[PDB]
């Protein structure tokens, strides 16, 4: 059952660009980059032990930066982790199952 949400490409909202606003932190010790404010402008929901994210955000400049954060349905003030990311992307990579 939902085999993997991963629906359209939602249109970025303020929740999303809270997720890739919160792992920007964790993105810049991840890769070894110094990224900057990711205005959000896609994002692809997912399902498994709660709810993971992929998002498309802007790297600040014309340079773009997909992402991937989990988030726990269950726990108190919990902190998105960043599961993955794609660095130096642009808006032509989807993020599709990734």
């Amino acid at each position: 059952m939902i085999p993997g949400g991963l629906s359209e490409a939602k249109p970025a909202t303020p929740e999303i660009q809270e997720i890739v606003d919160k792992v920007k932190p964790q993105l810049e010790e991840k890769t070894n980059e110094t990224y900057g404010k990711l205005e959000a402008v896609q994002y692809k929901t997912q399902v498994v032990a709660g709810t993971n994210y992929y998002i498309k955000v802007r790297a600040g400049d014309n340079k773009y930066m997909h992402l991937k954060v989990f988030k726990s349905l269950p726990g108190q003030n919990e902190d998105l982790v960043l599961t993955g990311y794609q660095v130096d992307k642009n808006k032509d990579d989807e993020l599709t199952g990734f």
